[PDB]
C-alpha cells in the first residue's frame, strides 16, 4: 500500500532499470515521477514496471506529446501533467516537477494539501512544514550531485525512507 517516488532520470537507462527493480521487489501499487525522463526511449523501459505511474512534466522534457501517448500505451490508467492534484489514501497530493516556483511554494503554504511532491532541483530533501509532507526524491541519474535516490513513501502510517542506488 506504499508508493514509490523519482525525478530526474535524465536518460540514464541503467538507474532506471535498478530503480524499476526496486519498486517491484517492494508492494509500490504505483509510481510517481515528477522529473525529466527527457528522452522518448525511456517511456519503453517502464513497461516493465508492475505499479502504475502519475508523471510531470519537466522542464527538458521535449516530447510532451508522444510522452503521453507511450505512457497510456504502457497503461491507460498512467497519467502525466504539468502538474497533478489527487488523493491516495485519504491523503491530498499534490505533484509538480521543480520548475515554477511560485506555484509550488503557494501549494505547500496553502495548507490544501498533505503531500507536496516535486523534482527539478536534483536535490533531496524530506521535511514537514506545517503538517504538510514535502518531498523530493533527489536525482535518480545522480548526475549533478554524485548521488542516485529514489524514495518509498508509507501512505499507511506516512513514513517515507530514501534508496540510494
Amino acid at each position: 500500500m506504499k508508493i514509490g517516488i523519482m525525478s530526474d532520470t535524465h536518460d540514464h537507462l541503467p538507474n532506471i532499470r535498478k530503480a524499476i527493480e526496486i519498486f517491484n521487489d517492494e508492494n509500490v501499487e504505483t509510481v510517481i515521477h515528477c522529473g525529466d525522463f527527457v528522452s522518448l526511449f525511456v517511456i519503453k523501459e517502464f513497461e516493465n514496471l508492475n505499479a502504475n505511474i502519475i508523471a510531470t512534466y519537466g522542464n527538458n522534457d521535449g516530447e510532451r506529446c508522444k510522452l503521453k501517448e507511450w505512457l497510456k500505451d504502457i497503461n491507460e490508467e498512467n497519467i502525466i501533467d504539468d502538474f497533478i492534484s489527487v488523493e491516495i489514501d485519504d491523503l491530498k497530493f499534490f505533484i509538480t516537477h521543480g520548475h515554477h516556483q511560485s506555484v509550488l511554494e503557494m501549494a505547500i503554504k496553502s495548507g490544501l494539501y498533505d503531500v507536496v511532491i516535486y523534482g527539478h532541483t536534483h536535490e533531496r530533501v524530506f521535511e514537514e512544514v506545517d503538517d504538510v509532507l514535502v518531498i523530493n526524491p533527489g536525482e535518480c541519474c545522480g548526475y549533478l550531485t554524485g548521488i542516485p535516490t529514489i524514495g518509498i513513501l508509507d501512505t499507511e502510517k506516512k513514513e517515507y525512507r530514501e534508496i540510494v542506488l
